[PDB]
């Protein structure tokens, strides 16, 4: 029985700039840092940056849809999305679905997202306007 | 203030095989499924598989170290790692650090991991045997 996500490891090409991105801009808590990576936490999330020479800065058009989204409150959303744009963070997708979403890139091109809402709320929204061929699995 | 990981979206090239891998093999709860993806949950984790034609089946040597690790209890580790090997799931890295770790691949080549241990336990272990040039940022409360 799996109990959830243990940690998220991001391959980075430059450790010093990336540590600033997640600690300074995103306000994550930096717990440890060594010559090959760093340990940060964002609430219940264990984020690990690993220095990888195989890591190339990938433009969004040369990478697939794989992305990682962080939870943020409705009140704090607008100001935080402005913070990243004011800091020059690039956007790789426009929000069109339900709930607040801001799609941005990290220094190495990792596709990140700020999303307001939970899985329970997304399912409820999809019950009123479902996707093409969508089916729901309810256990009651 | 960010409150944690909201959801993890994995681009998949074939929706049906990927949905089976995470629901059947990994035992995750499938909540919804449509022509372009599926919603699954793993404890506090919101997992979303999204069908992306841009997704290419990537062998482990052509992708970087980026990986996603799932929590598992000490008791369940051994049997679960045996379950995956019995089903033919490929391994992309051998465990060398503290705690039980099994590195395996999903149908599309996404590097996954089963890990036993928390960040607090990993930090405590690194205080006795630290990594090269490692420094700790403790506030002492
Ligand atoms: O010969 C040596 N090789 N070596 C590698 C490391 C190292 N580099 N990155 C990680 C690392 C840490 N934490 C994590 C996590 Br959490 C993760 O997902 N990956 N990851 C890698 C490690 N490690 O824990 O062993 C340290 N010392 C040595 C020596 Br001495
Ligand atoms: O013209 C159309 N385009 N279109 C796209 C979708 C769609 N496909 N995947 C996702 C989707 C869902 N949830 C998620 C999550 Br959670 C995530 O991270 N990505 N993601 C994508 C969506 N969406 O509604 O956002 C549906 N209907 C339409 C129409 Br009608
Ligand atoms: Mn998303
Ligand atoms: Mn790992």
């Amino acid at each position: 029985m799996l109990s959830g996500l243990n940690h998220l490891t991001l391959a980075v090409s430059q450790l010093a700039p990336s540590v600033a991105f997640y600690q300074q801009l995103l306000g994550m808590t930096l717990h440890a840092r060594w010559d090959s990576g760093a340990y940060l936490s964002c609430g219940d999330l264990w984020l690990c940056l690993s220095l990888d020479p195989q890591r190339r800065v990938t433009p969004p058009e040369e990478s697939d849809y794989t992305h990682y989204a962080f939870s943020i409150s409705e009140a704090d959303f607008a100001s935080f999305a402005a913070r990243l744009e004011a800091a020059g963070v690039a956007v790789w997708k426009l929000n069109r679905s339900e709930g607040a979403s801001h799609y941005f890139l990290d220094p190495d091109g990792h596709k990140l997202e700020l999303h307001v809402g939970s899985l329970a709320q997304r399912l409820a929204a999809c019950r009123e306007q479902p996707y093409k061929g969508m089916v729901f699995f309810e256990q009651h």
